[PDB]
């Protein structure tokens, strides 16, 4: 019964066999780990060995348990039902985390790319892309901006992942009212679906910032307002909405707006 390094070798070797190739297995653990992520990032969704899945799960679950995990009650920075936390969303045991997805909803196919979509899929497992693929098959095509779908979170410490597609801003364009309205719809759709599943806590990433080029201050102002308007006007199971920010800049913006 394999150790941690044998599990990692096994997973890498299986994915390389599937491609009919062979690179030289890197030296350092962290090199091989990055090879695994790349291989996972690129795998188009399809039937896969259950032996692989079992080993993937032991491997990724153990990785999850060796991170420093955060529970919702550990977050000290809060205003009523709203919380603000700077940290890695794959280490937060909210009922649901929000994935800022794209319209194909299969995650990120670019190896090592450090968008949240990539990071979430990398830590969750290949099953997340598969579950997403099925919801695409069933609806008969691509996901529109401003909606929300819920999946299992697999080897993350959260129970569910909620996938939403935000608007993108053309380079050098000002944000328009259409753009704002779409981003409000992302937040609301997430909040409504979480309410319908009776979740207690949900964590948002900064939807549409980064790759989709939405300006960070305006995005925050919209995220905060939409969440607040939703809480002020619905009876909801939700008691904790967490704004999970990764950058120092996002932290400073949300902090000033919520507490400053
Ligand atoms: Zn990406």
């Amino acid at each position: 019964p394999m150790n941690n390094d044998e599990q990692l070798e096994f997973l890498i070797n299986y994915l390389l066999d599937e491609r009919s190739e062979s690179i030289d297995i890197p030296k350092t653990f962290s090199e091989k780990r990055n090879l695994l992520r790349s291989l996972m990032n690129m795998r188009h969704p399809s039937n896969i060995s259950e032996e692989f899945l079992r080993i993937q799960d032991e491997f990724l679950s153990r990785e999850t348990a060796n991170k420093n995990l955060t529970s919702v009650e550990d977050i000290s920075l809060s205003s009523g039902k709203i919380m603000l936390w700077q940290g890695d969303i794959t280490t937060l045991s909210a009922d649901a985390i929000v994935n800022a997805a794209n319209s194909k909803l299969l995650g990120c196919f670019i190896p090592m790319h450090n968008c949240i979509d990539n990071i979430i899929h990398s830590a969750s497992g290949l099953q997340l892309r598969e579950e997403c693929n099925r919801m695409i098959m069933l609806q008969g095509g691509d996901e529109d901006v401003g909606k929300a779908k819920i999946t299992n979170a697999y080897n993350l410490p959260s129970k569910y992942v909620v996938h939403t597609v935000g608007p993108s801003i053309e380079r050098g364009m000002r944000v328009s009212s259409d753009d704002v309205k779409k981003l409000e719809r992302c937040y609301n759709s997430c909040l409504e679906l979480a309410s319908e599943y009776k979740l207690n806590s949900i964590a948002f990433c900064c939807i549409s910032t980064g790759v989709f080029n939405f300006p960070q201050k305006k995005a925050a102002e919209i995220a905060i307002r939409t969440v607040k308007d939703f809480l002020n006007s619905n009876e909801t199971s939700l008691n904790h909405i967490i704004f999970d920010v990764f950058t120092d800049k996002d932290y400073d913006i949300y902090k000033k707006l919520l507490f400053g």
